[PDB]
């Protein structure tokens, strides 16, 4: 209601809801607005709204984006925190021509600065990860700023509890994997998995079997493989052992991690040799996680297959995301203007793609009411030569019906992909079972 | 509400909603009113309403119709931009007795004038085409005016993006066919396909297989076939190569196209020889596109068949348009006063046409609520002698039901045509499947 | 019953039922056995059985395969006419290094010899065509032998009647296309379309629109296009005009065509110049008709598309033929050992191909009872690069159910093709609608 009058809207920043830059007309200043559609998840979402908004009203640190107001309109809600254009940090670093232990200590310092602040404020972030770490501006000396989300929480003093199972498999502490009570410490363990990538540019734990990754993360199995770690100050490796401590009660606090300066004093005393190889690996990992970290709705069994399969999965995925969100612009991009469907709504007929579907993204399901969580089971992929491929899978869809009751629906889908002009395009689409 | 009191309504101008001339009573002046029925497409439409209305509030150019207000009434909405009676341009030109390079340069100049204005205003038209090009009046020296629609958009400065797949197959730039980000340039490419028709009176690209037309349009395959292009100044051909540039970043801007005057200076320096043959071809093409450009809901496979088939398709089409719109006047015109149906609503009986159907165009589906997108598959046509013919097809119909949920329905239809008095008339009609 | 004891069976010759070589044990001699499965078409078939068997008991010509007996066993019937291994004639001719008017006259002579015999016997073949023309042996001086089928008939003396619409579109006389009574003449007209190919190596009539081909065939529109016909004796061209006569009553009889020897006397007097170009065209046409003449169950609209489409249609076709016949050997050849289905019998699951289907070709529908005529409508094909492709179509299937009543069933199918090792292979298969 009120954000309609005072503010003007401009380009999108990110998506998930949509982030967009705006500027206040009345006292002219830029901000960034979270547009949270009135369709979230009934209750579990609204709860996380007010939590995120409250936490951010409380968190005012020079290294953390601070909110301004949160306005509720008719078909939307708006959250206006502080704006930025900096790119990601793990993205800026690779662009650096001199990366040293001393640039990494400059990072973990600002990081631990945002963290300590809030840990003093009786709040734990729980989701700490490269994605969540960003750069104020691209302008020189821009600050690292912690990204407040959203699996976040308010602890009582130092009291440890069970706040439920949240965060990213690689960024998860053992106390949380053991299903034991936790607290501020589960944040320190992230930093430790973060520092380790902030040096050698690969993660301390990982496995394709996530059951195994977790075992490592519960067993504290990491090591400093030579040669790359040989050029690393033993102080660096010391902090890393203090954060990466299995027992949270023995785990170095955030306050303690600032005082011990393999960062502040190795800024004063550590190795600056530009490690170009680390930086490269880093960049590679980043691209991978961007494409691989695509979605947590993927169920199947493989063993390290052709990255071109992992790419064609990511695509199938990007398409189904457009479908649910009501995003038509993106739907036409990924589909051949000559695409042919076979679908239950077709009533048994074959169709030309760019005629039939318009209706649905127009007024059907496009941004209707409730989230329908989509599950994709046992996909299977055929690769025929360099430019073509086809993918067969079962999509199970959890939605709220008119009554408001939830239902499930399962449809068999085949999709057929042709790469023309470096871009994959959908050509045939074949859907079995019910209408989505 | 307010357009009811101030304005008086008169004859229709065009249709799609309906354009109509009116005059403001209070300060007496003529305008042209878009009557957009409250049934549009739920959301996707309303979005394009406010976009079109906003863009036109912003676009004030001497060569572009300017809006005045946009009024919302109960069962209708009204958009009042500037009025005209000029006929189409590609229509006026053929009527000209002297057409030269210098009349064509006089056109592309005014054109590029409307375009440049808006390109400066951070807006791209995306649909540029003869239809969209009109003449203020039939009065001497009347101005060309760009027709603002509606696949239109607001770019940020010069930033290129993916705005989704829109426009007419012949008028589509390659950057859009390649599914790459685009911007203002996709407008310049249209002008180039426009100039080329504005000289020789046939288009640079075309094929019946639209997959092929697009390949040409992606490959920039056009050439200047002799003799007709032999009498054309090499400056003319120069601009044409600058607009028709495949790479948008290398593509001549609109600002650049005005300064280079194969138009302004060839107005001063170019060929005036009245090319009568070009003008004729032009006129022919026009009629064809008017009849052929009928609708984008046609699916089938043919090879350049008797134009009398292409005419009898256009008709079947004109009829089904009347049906959906609720247009009865037009329905009686195309139907024999002695027409006989066989239809599901007939409950198994044969009927006399002008009794039964009245009910439906009276209160049934006539202008009910929501758009039902009609698809016509694999039509098949029998031609028996000069005056008769019959057409068999499957019509699939996408609508919103009472619940508001979308459904599909497929009906088999046969229609039988008799030409009496130069006009085709429906005589028998046979519908299978469900009631529409 | 009796063919079980006396005869031994060996390799297949052809298929349609199956032809196979055998040898009589008791008086040792080779023959060729038609194995007509007890599933034919109820009555319409059994009628053509006894007709074919009767006609062949009657037709004993040195140039026509003569039957010996026709034995009825439990689950099969056997027809034993005379055996051959000669290859096809239009196939042998191309292999010839000297082809002249005099070799062609040597052919049409033997041909007219088999024809005249039977025309004297009150029987008309009605299906005359390259396929039906074969070579006794590959041994020197092997004889041309007419292949007795099967759209055949017994006329009374010279009385003309309506024997119904049969034969091949190109090989059809006008009196039959006009739907007028006919007789022996409809055989002479074939020879005339045959001679014409027996010289220049392309047919007199043809069009892709079969409505048009028939118009030519009803209008007698053929001409002798220069240069290739320039080197042809005017006698040759004379016979051709006598056979290719529109009015059957004016049409040269078979008896008359033997006496006029542009064949026997031009054997004595005509052009022998080896026409290598004609022979080449011939061979090409042959391959085309073999692949194109595949089946008469194909419905759609195209215009002369990439021969690689015409090839991938022929394949889809070859596969569906294997399915219906119960031919598993052929089914595994055309299918990837890693093929994945999605099918109604799958009960909503994705399967590995070479596990699931065995059951069906084992005891399900494999050679069950009755013919199920398969119709394939509006196929549509996507070509992605050289090695891959996918085809979407609606297959309608006319069968006899348990009751013996006929039913129809329509299924939507997508098939996906990968060429590996010069051979196309099926990889994914997706079937919608009911179980076949
Ligand atoms: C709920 O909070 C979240 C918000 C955000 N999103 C952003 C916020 C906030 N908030 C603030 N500022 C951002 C600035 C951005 O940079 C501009 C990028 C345009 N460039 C144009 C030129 N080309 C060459 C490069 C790209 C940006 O995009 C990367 C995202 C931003 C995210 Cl990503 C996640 C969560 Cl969880
Ligand atoms: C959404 O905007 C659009 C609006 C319009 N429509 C028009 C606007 C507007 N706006 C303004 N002025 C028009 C003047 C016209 O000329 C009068 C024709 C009557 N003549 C009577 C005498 N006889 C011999 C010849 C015909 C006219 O009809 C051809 C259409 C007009 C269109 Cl076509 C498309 C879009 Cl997308
Ligand atoms: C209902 O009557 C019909 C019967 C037949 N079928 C045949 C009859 C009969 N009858 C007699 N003799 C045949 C001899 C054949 O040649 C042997 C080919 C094996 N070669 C092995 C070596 N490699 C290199 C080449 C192939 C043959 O196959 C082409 C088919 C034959 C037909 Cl095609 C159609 C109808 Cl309508």
């Amino acid at each position: 209601t009120r954000f309609t009058e005072e503010y003007q809207l401009f380009e999108e920043l990110g998506k998930g809801s949509v982030v967009r830059r705006c500027v206040k007309v009345l006292a002219g200043q830029e901000y960034a607005a979270m547009i949270i559609n009135t369709k979230k998840l009934s209750a579990r979402d609204h709860q996380k709204l007010e939590r995120e908004a409250r936490i951010c009203r409380l968190l005012k640190h020079p290294n953390i984006v601070r909110l301004h107001d949160s306005i509720s309109e008719e078909g939307h809600h708006y959250l206006i925190f502080d704006l930025v254009t900096g790119g990601e940090l793990f993205e800026d670093i690779v662009a650096r021509e001199y990366y040293s232990e001393a640039d990494a200590s400059h990072c973990i310092q600002q990081i631990l600065e945002a963290v300590l602040h809030c840990h003093q404020m009786g709040v734990v972030h729980r989701n700490l990860k490269p994605e969540n770490l960003l750069l104020a501006s691209k302008l020189k000396g821009a600050a690292v700023k912690l990204a407040d989300f959203g699996l976040a929480i308010e602890v009582e003093g130092e009291q440890q509890a069970w706040f439920g199972f949240a965060g990213t498999p690689g960024y998860l502490s053992p106390e949380v994997l053991r299903k034991d009570p936790y607290g501020k410490p589960v944040d320190l363990w992230a930093c430790g998995v973060i520092l380790y990538i902030l040096l050698v540019g690969y993660p301390p734990f990982w496995d394709e079997d996530q059951h195994r990754l977790y075992q490592q993360i519960k067993a504290g199995a990491y090591d400093f493989p030579s040669p790359e770690w040989d050029t690393v100050t033993p102080e660096a490796k010391d902090l890393i052992n203090k954060m990466l401590t299995i027992n949270p009660s023995k785990r170095i606090t955030a306050a303690e991690a600032l005082k011990h300066p393999w960062i502040s004093h190795r800024s004063t005393v550590a190795s600056c040799m530009h490690r170009q190889e680390t930086v490269d690996c880093l960049k590679k990992f980043n691209a991978r996680r961007k494409l691989k970290g695509a979605i947590l709705t993927v169920m199947l069994a493989t063993r390290n297959f052709s990255v071109r399969k992992q790419e064609i999965i990511k695509v199938t995925e990007q398409l189904i995301e457009a479908i649910s969100n009501g995003d038509f612009e993106s739907y036409t991009k990924m589909c051949d203007p000559g695409m042919t469907a076979f679908e239950p709504e077709a009533l048994g007929n074959l169709v030309e793609g760019l005629d039939f579907h318009r209706f649905y993204f127009e007024n059907l399901w496009s941004r209707n009411s409730k989230p329908v969580h989509t599950t994709i089971l046992n996909p299977h992929i055929h690769l025929m030569g360099d430019e073509s491929a086809c993918i067969a899978y079962i999509r199970i869809t959890q939605y709220l019906d008119a009554g408001g009751i939830p239902r499930t629906a399962q449809s068999e889908e085949t999709r057929v992909w042709h790469r023309r002009d470096g871009k994959w395009q959908i050509v045939h689409f074949h859907r079995s079972g019910a209408p989505s």
